[PDB]
């Protein structure tokens, strides 16, 4: 028997799994056994694994992560899977390098699925501002001009029969700097930066407080409701679900989701879902960018069973099973071929996602990232916070970005 660990990708993950490789189950004569873990947990049950020696043969991983367990010394080589799938050419540039800890010499996770943010929109809020949408995420000053406009309308979703808050963003601490990236980007700034041999805080640049500053000064202009600093990324998206927001960022899942009904985990039934647009984050200053992830699967070097979950990650990370699982989860597939499916194309919401992709952009591969997201995220979270006293300045925006980049040098020393 063969185990493998997974994050929950669909509404019944489990169940669409172990669907997903009944075929590989049945070629080689062997059962599959899947755990999901939460996506709040897997980090740590997978860190845990990493350490004890303890664990699955395969583990999803964050694209993120993939430089931190490979520095544990635990991952084993799947170069030969690559090959087998096509190599460095069946890939984006932004997938192939989360193949590996940034300049290793061997691959050590194998692409699943890629996800990237673009906004998603009530097109009846927008048509009841006349806002041409065209015009809103073309440029940073048209966001800024759409939102203001959302917020003089007069429209009420049907439902709550309430004003709809302009822009959803969460102020909790995020875990990640997932929402926030796309702003530091578009300003020309980045989190780090390699210069002379070593990778330094970029963070307190004055690209980056320009992004930064830009984003998080909007919910202080009203364009993101109170209650919305309150939240974290789960309650904003029941928020756009039950009609509260016009428009919020996410990844492509929420297209699959608005086609489920209430009791199979979606929200078909809202209006929401019946009024649903999406777009791609507004160029910046310095060009058009958006977070771009996903998960890859990785073998523990401790496994009993490498030559079958070798053949398993061959068959996970091929054709077939690039397609099938990219349309029970609503992602989009790791391998290019699999892109040119029609389920994809002639998707309409998807194919945006598609489009977006042109401008999805990675973190560095590194061995301390998650370190690195973590100072930069605690100190994030206290910007959040001036904002909700209605606080922040250019200047103690600058002071936390400060300190995050002090105490990020010092980790990376
Ligand atoms: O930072 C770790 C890792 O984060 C990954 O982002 C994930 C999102 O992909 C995930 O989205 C969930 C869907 O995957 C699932 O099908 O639906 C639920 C709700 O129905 C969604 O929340 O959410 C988690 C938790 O916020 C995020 O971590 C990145 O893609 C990956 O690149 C990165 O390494
Ligand atoms: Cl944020």
């Amino acid at each position: 028997t063969l185990e493998v660990w997974i994050m929950p990708n669909s509404p019944q993950p489990a169940e669409d799994f172990k669907a997903l490789v009944a075929p590989f189950e049945k070629a080689h004569g062997v059962e599959v056994k899947v755990t999901v873990l939460d996506w709040g947990v897997a980090w740590t049950k997978i860190t845990t694994a990493a350490t004890s020696g303890v664990g699955p043969d395969l583990t999803q991983l964050g694209t993120t992560w993939v430089g931190a367990i490979s520095a544990m010394g635990v991952l084993e080589p799947v170069d030969d899977v690559l090959e087998a799938l096509g190599g460095e050419k069946a890939y984006l540039p932004a997938v192939w390098r989360t193949t590996r800890l940034e300049g290793a010499r061997q691959a050590t996770a194998v692409p699943w699925f890629s996800e990237l943010r673009a906004f998603y929109y009530r097109t009846d809020a927008l048509k009841a501002a006349g806002v041409n949408p065209a015009e809103m995420f073309a440029s940073w000053q048209g966001f800024e001009a759409g939102l203001a406009r959302l917020k003089a309308s007069s429209f009420r979703d049907p439902e709550t029969k309430a004003p709809l808050a302009p822009l959803c963003t969460p102020g909790r601490t995020p875990r990640t700097l997932h929402n926030a990236a796309p702003w530091i980007w578009g300003a020309g700034g980045e989190i780090v930066r390699q210069a002379g041999g070593r990778w330094q805080s970029a963070l307190n640049s004055p690209e980056s407080l320009e992004g930064l500053y830009f984003f998080l000064s909007l919910a202080q202009k009203g364009y993101v409701p109170a209650e919305s600093l309150e939240k974290n990324t789960a309650q904003i998206e029941a928020d756009f679900q039950a009609g509260k927001c016009a428009v919020f960022a996410s990844g492509p899942w929420m297209i699959q989701r608005a086609q489920v009904p209430e009791a199979k985990g979606g929200f078909a039934e809202r209006t929401a879902a019946k009024n649903l647009g999406v777009a791609p984050y507004p160029a910046g200053p310095k060009g058009r960018y958006t977070f771009f992830g996903g998960s890859n699967l990785a073998l523990f070097n401790f496994s009993k069973n490498k030559p079958l979950a070798k053949e398993l990650l061959k068959y996970l990370g091929g054709p077939e099973a690039q397609v099938r699982y990219a349309q029970m989860t609503g992602m989009l597939p790791a391998l290019r071929s699999a892109w040119s499916d029609p389920s994809f194309q002639q998707n309409p919401l998807l194919r945006t996602f598609i489009q977006a992709a042109q401008f999805g952009r990675t973190y560095p591969s590194l061995a301390g990232w998650g370190g690195v997201e973590n100072l930069a995220v605690q100190h994030l979270g206290m910007a959040w916070d001036l904002v909700a006293q209605g606080r922040l300045t250019r200047e103690a925006l600058k002071d936390l970005m400060d300190k995050a980049s002090a105490a990020i040098n010092q980790a990376l020393r």
